[PDB]
RNA sequence: ACUCUGGUUUCUCUUCAGAUCGCAUAAAUCUUUCGCACUAAAGAUUUCCGUGGAGAGGAACAACUCUGAGUCCAAUUUUUUGAGGCCUUGCUUUGGCAAGGCUA
């Protein structure tokens, strides 16, 4: 639903906010590995 | 001994951090080793608990402590006198200079 989709977008933004802590280095190591 | 910066507290955001980033110490995955892997070790990657540095914004009272900066000597030994005057020679830039001999 509209509220449900807004909530899912908000929570996805929350989750992507968090791995940003090591996002650059984690993604670089994963690409190298 | 006169004037001027810089504050501190709190909330949020951005970046770097191998520094006991933490006087503490978790979990997962992969590899290797041997056992035969909770009762085991090594290496690597990740995630989490949560920190320092710098920068940026917001909002609350302290504003010159501190950090800095700009702002009483006359008696030996130094700054309260042994100072001034005469003579010769070389050159006179004819003012006298240079050395020596003197008198005080």
């Amino acid at each position: 639903e509209k509220d449900d989709e807004e909530a899912d977008a908000i929570y996805a933004a929350l989750d992507k906010r968090m791995d940003e802590r090591r996002k650059e280095r984690r993604e670089q190591r994963e690409k190298e590995e």
